[PDB]
């Protein structure tokens, strides 16, 4: 698994189940470009976002809707979405996981690099 | 001042000093438009940025030069920045503290948010 | 002020008021005596726990009592308490900084460390 | 698995491999009795601690021996260990994983909390 991202709720102590992301890629223009996407399974966990081939070196930008998670449980939390941008691949391969942990007010992110 | 960052070290156990970020606004046409920026200081903190009269109601992205920081100190870090995006002032004028702790792979941020 | 504790609120998005909070100071028997208490400000800030004097080198424990925060919120908490432990002023007098950001299931704290 | 924690590395972007910690059960006389140990694997995680059979109701204390963990890569960290205390198994048995995400100054530290 070359990408995959980890969702848990701070508040309820629970995976984040059905958490809506998109990946963007970013272009020579500097626009973002639609990469990939998925929601987060009953483990909080969203895996087959890409593959090894097509994922190469870039600026990748996870936008994680966490405003609608909050919202459905009748929360109005603070951000818009969550959201992680970094470089990937610029060294080859790698396989990343992006963690991020969920509250209504802040959010915390890691992530997991390791080479293949 | 509506609208303060501070920005902290989990590294070296600091304020995260002269932090560069940028502070955009979502115009009409979903574009984000420049509204703001600085750098933070020895307490690693960004006052001043905006007024009462300036800080309207919108969605708000402050976008924090987490790379450069790091880079400075010989570190090659995960994120290209770390960034907050939120609707500020929809329910009337507010005060809003951003907190943002960096490590080179993670961060952490959260909101206080005060009615005056 | 040698020692401050700052406590923040994840799902409020406001300072954590009202949270008792004790410290403890390690003794030559290996037991922990107790050092100072206080509760957190409007401000969510414990300030005056101790002077320069009687801040010596040691191992402290600083206890924050989250569960009976939670608890008056109606949120039945996963910790019993945060606690803080490190060693301190073994290089000569520093001001500390503890930070906590606390949420129902997860916490997270960093230490600000100055040389005067 | 009744008990299960899992340790990160928010400088190195890894799992923390070869984290030593303890796990302790409070007794009626308010001391810690011992109750399990372990070092976390290769992927950061340690399984095994205990069976279902084995884990009633009681305040359990996780030590996790964060400062040997910075100084072997040489870095004079900020706390003596993370602990995370909690009350388990009040409600009949759960699982329960424990992250910990760590940074010399700073740690982070989660629940997630699972009904069989
Ligand atoms: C708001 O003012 C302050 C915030 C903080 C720490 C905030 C913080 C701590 C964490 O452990 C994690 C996080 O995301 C934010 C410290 C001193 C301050 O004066
Ligand atoms: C439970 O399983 C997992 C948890 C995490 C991350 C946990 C975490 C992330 C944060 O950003 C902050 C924190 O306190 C904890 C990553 C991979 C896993 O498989
Ligand atoms: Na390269
Ligand atoms: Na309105
Ligand atoms: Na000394
Ligand atoms: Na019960």
């Amino acid at each position: 698994c070359p990408l995959m991202v980890k969702v848990l709720d701070a508040v309820r102590g629970s995976p984040a189940i059905n958490v809506a992301m998109h990946v963007f890629r970013k272009a020579a223009d500097d626009t973002w470009e639609p990469f990939a996407s998925g929601k987060t399974s009953e483990s909080g966990e969203l895996h087959g976002l890409t593959t090894e081939e097509e994922f190469v070196e870039g600026i990748y930008k996870v936008e994680i809707d966490t405003k609608s998670y909050w919202k459905a449980l009748g929360i109005s939390p603070f951000h818009e979405h969550a959201e992680v941008v970094f470089t990937a691949n610029d060294s080859g391969p790698r396989r990343y996981t992006i963690a991020a942990l969920l509250s209504p007010y802040s959010y915390s992110t890691t992530a997991v690099v390791t080479n293949p």
